[PDB]
């Protein structure tokens, strides 16, 4: 019999999502790029970057394996945000994960990437 | 004020890179969705520029179990563990095999269990 096969992004969000209480409408948001600062979502964003090890228990960005995500030719425009935006800040993690977020946005405008 | 950005999904972007990069067709792609593997490195290259592109191995062909473990369910997170503690270290003739010789193992250990980006 074939395996089950597992979505692993997939499943990380769904995840994330329950422990928050996050709906498909915000996450939606969040894609499109539309960022804002209640924590039903944004602590949705800081669970789903924990979970890809991108930062830890205390929304530290670990910039190697955030980097580590992007092609080669990305490197040094991604090294130019994170000098912006890094170390992060705010009143708990999913707040340290808004303002990251809108910093990145701001930073580059014309982009958005999203898992 | 805002402006709508262009949005890139990193697994659709890496998934069309890594396919470009490896001369990966589309029916592999598919084949190993469905956990269905051959010793090509048109197949196996493939499987490791996705694995590379989320920082779940190196480009010395070492995976970084923490980060797999991670990503993992949590109905699934016992027989991870194990299935990993049996098939890690990579072993095999070159970084592309050794990636080969890793799902193999996985299958072998745990024939229901597929895990796709
Ligand atoms: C860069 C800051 C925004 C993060 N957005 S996200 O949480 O959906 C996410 C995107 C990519 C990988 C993991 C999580
Ligand atoms: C030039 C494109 C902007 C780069 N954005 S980012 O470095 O914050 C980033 C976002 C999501 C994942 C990894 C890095
Ligand atoms: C056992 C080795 C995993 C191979 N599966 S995968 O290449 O689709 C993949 C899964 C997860 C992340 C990236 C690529
Ligand atoms: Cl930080
Ligand atoms: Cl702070
Ligand atoms: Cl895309
Ligand atoms: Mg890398």
């Amino acid at each position: 019999v074939p395996p089950e096969v597992f979505d692993l992004v997939a499943e990380d969000k769904a995840r994330c999502m329950s422990e928050h209480g996050t709906t498909q409408a915000q996450i939606d948001d969040v894609d499109k790029g539309n960022l804002v600062n209640e924590p039903s979502i944004t602590c949705y964003m800081y669970c789903l970057l924990e979970a890809f090890s991108l930062v830890d228990d205390e929304a530290n960005v670990d910039e190697d394996i955030m980097l580590g995500l992007l092609p080669d030719q990305l490197q040094e425009r991604a090294q130019s945000v994170m000098g912006k935006c890094l170390p992060t800040s705010g009143s708990d993690n999913c707040n340290k994960i808004y303002n990251l977020a809108k910093c990145v946005q701001e930073s580059a405008p014309d982009v958005w990437f999203v898992i």
